[PDB]
């Protein structure tokens, strides 16, 4: 290929690491107050369908955040995708697998690539801008792969995957040439997410499970975070050193600098839990928090503030406007919006001052 040994591609990951390491060490932009909402679409899409939002590292060394939703119709995949209010666009792709069977999960790697799981750990790369195939690639493993991503700056020859049970592995995009890093039982994962620096990849299940391997130093033991809870997403923040788990009703936040267990500020409960259908999500820096309520269909904006260590609500925020069970958020320098999500259907919701 180009990396002969697994020796060769540790030292690839760990150089390419170090060349990124210190930047993105900016902060995103302070929240202003917001004050007006605009419902922009109501679109349906594939709920079944994982899509892992992309990260880009960009001139004012902090990352953008890419969030995408599927829509899988007829041999087509419609994509909407936007990291702020802005840069809205719907993207039609042909689904090259036969019959419009369903990835089990899309995401996105550099140079337009565009990778598409499906069911028996089979893969497929389309180039989402020419829309040509340029891999059929198998994975060898028993276990069912629950997560998938190419880093848009570290490491830009591979994208990483990991299955139920522990095994992680790079896969060129280019060569037939893999590496693995990890082997499989205690454990079933049902996501993952990775850091910023590309060496730590957390696994994690909805019942508290959630465990952080090393990348570069081959089967090394991970370590187990100390959750009580029903997990609904880990997140690494953005300042490289915040592991967010955002549970259904409590935000638990890991500091990485310390001894594993150690948190950051105290465990935060979600208020008014009714208890209950009130949804919410937390953007990358682990900063801003909005939530919102089906009872009283307003939107709710918390701040953390790192002196006091504790989220409190910014009450000169009303924002109110059809009942959802999910949400996230964006917020590039184009306006902060949100992404509120039923089972089967999505509106994108502009929020300005």
């Amino acid at each position: 290929a180009v990396a002969i040994t697994r020796e060769e591609f540790l030292q690839g990951l760990l150089q390419s690491s170090r060349d990124f390491v210190a930047r993105g060490k900016l902060k995103a932009p302070k929240w202003p107050i917001l004050k007006n909402l605009e419902l922009l679409q109501a679109q349906n899409y594939s709920r079944n369908i994982k899509t892992f939002p992309y990260k880009e590292l960009n001139k004012s060394m902090y990352y953008d955040k890419w969030v995408c939703m599927c829509r899988c119709e007829d041999g087509a995949l419609h994509f909407t995708q936007l990291k702020d209010s802005k840069t809205i666009t719907t993207i039609t792709t042909p689904n090259p697998r036969t019959g419009g069977e369903h990835p089990a999960i899309i995401s996105r790697g550099p140079c337009n690539r565009l990778l598409l799981l499906y069911p028996g750990n089979q893969i497929t790369i389309l180039d989402s801008k020419t829309n040509k195939v340029l891999r059929e690639i198998e994975v060898d493993s028993a276990n069912e792969i629950i997560y998938m991503y190419g880093h848009n700056e570290v490491n830009t020859e591979y994208f990483i995957w990991a299955d139920n049970r522990g095994t992680i592995g790079f896969q060129s995009y280019e060569d037939d040439s893999q590496y693995i890093v990890h082997s499989a039982s205690d454990v079933e994962y049902s996501s993952g997410v990775l850091h910023k620096d590309s060496l730590l990849l957390a696994l994690y299940s909805p019942d508290g499970i959630l465990d952080v391997y090393n990348l570069s130093s081959p089967d090394q033991a991970s370590s187990r975070f100390p959750v009580d809870a029903k997990i609904k997403e880990v997140k690494f923040a953005d300042n490289g050193y915040w592991m967010v788990v955002e549970c259904d009703q409590t935000v638990v936040c890991f500091d990485l600098r310390k001894d594993v267990g150690t948190l950051a500020y105290p465990t935060y409960t979600i208020p008014e839990f009714k208890t209950g259908t009130v949804t919410y999500d937390i953007d990358d820096s682990g900063k801003n928090m909005i939530a919102y309520s089906n009872e009283s269909n307003s939107l709710t904006i918390y701040k953390f503030d790192k002196k006091t260590k504790n989220w409190t609500k910014d009450e000169e925020s009303a924002l109110c406007l059809a009942d959802f069970t999910d949400m996230d958020v964006v917020c590039g320098d184009g306006g902060i919006a949100a992404i509120l999500k039923t089972n089967d259907s999505f509106n994108i919701v502009a929020l300005t001052p």
